[PDB]
């Protein structure tokens, strides 16, 4: 019995969207640049940052966007997407994430939204299962497809 | 021979995700392969031996959203009707993963075996709560929540 020693860091991987609530419908609805579907977050205790990369449909087609935030003293954090946002972490732990946004746009309009996010945790252990059933039964490495990463970085 | 198992899987119920296929023919598996299956959901019943499978699955150019219904065998296997005829076993499984084991025989009498790493998207009660009860403190309508675990518009991995 073991588990990994906890590090902001080791947050970092795959991570996927739940619910997100908005005090305005439109910013979440069909075409809504707020209706985003995580793929990936990184978390860097040293700079004080977090990486957002996710999708969005726009003009009824799907983008992969990319979004750092950056730390404040009271601990907010701020991000440049779609006029300026401060988001909060309400609850973080190695399986979710609750947070609080608020969004200021290009014409002066707030608006807060909520999420909730999970992450996709594979465990080691599962991984070697895994690899060990798959060269039992003769199967080659190169026969093998990562449809995380597919899911991770999609078009 | 061996003794009957206690099935409680019941509870496994719930949002899945395909992490890795393998396969003993590559071709089943390239992209517009039948088997390059991306995982949504798992339903397990206990009272009927059975689960049922809801994954997404791209052929010609086109996406298709498949179920496939499983019934368990007294071997312990379960078997299924999928681009052919199927026999599947879990090799190991917990409350988020599973590694499980099929053999596939086609229309041609080709047998191809895949094995498959699957995790599941756990989502305590304990966070939905903090999520519901901060959503509330804000003032947002329940109508103003989007659910993107069970969303018909979502991004295509290929
Ligand atoms: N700061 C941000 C930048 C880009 C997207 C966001 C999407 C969010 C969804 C729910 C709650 C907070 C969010 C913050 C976001
Ligand atoms: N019963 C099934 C139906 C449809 C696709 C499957 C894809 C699989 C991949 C690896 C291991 C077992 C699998 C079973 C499957």
């Amino acid at each position: 019995e073991e588990e990994a020693e906890q590090n902001l860091s080791e947050l970092s991987g795959p991570w996927r969207t739940v619910y997100i609530g908005s005090t305005n419908p439109e910013k979440i609805q069909e075409n809504g640049p707020f209706r985003t579907y995580f793929r990936e977050l990184v978390f860097d205790d040293e700079k004080g940052t977090v990486d957002f990369y996710f999708s969005v449909k726009r003009d009824g087609k799907w983008k992969n966007v990319h979004v750092k935030a950056t730390k404040q003293d009271d601990g907010t954090y701020v991000a440049d997407y779609e006029g300026q946002n401060v988001f909060k972490i309400v609850s973080l732990s190695r399986t979710h994430l609750v947070a609080h946004n608020i969004n200021v746009d290009k014409h002066g309009q707030t608006t807060e939204l909520t999420e909730l996010f999970v992450k996709l945790n594979v465990e080691d252990e599962d991984l070697e299962k895994f690899w060990k059933l798959t060269e039992d039964k003769g199967i080659d490495k190169k026969n093998v497809v990562n449809f995380l990463e597919n899911e991770n970085h999609p078009h």
